[PDB]
């Protein structure tokens, strides 16, 4: 359930919510995001998220 924050824009990935519009169901951990997933607010890579 660990949240991660985008260091570009401040969006928080919340595993309890997932990211349905990008094919990520509620409950999906950050580490299990698809390899091509990017921040939905700004487009930044996962490599620029940090644990929040
Ligand atoms: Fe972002």
């Amino acid at each position: 359930m660990k949240k991660y924050v985008c260091t570009v824009c401040g969006y928080e990935y919340d595993p309890a919510e997932g990211d349905p519009d990008n094919g990520v169901k509620p409950g999906t951990s950050f580490d299990d995001l698809p390899a091509d997933w990017v921040c939905p607010v700004c487009g930044a890579p996962k490599s620029e998220f940090e644990a929040a």
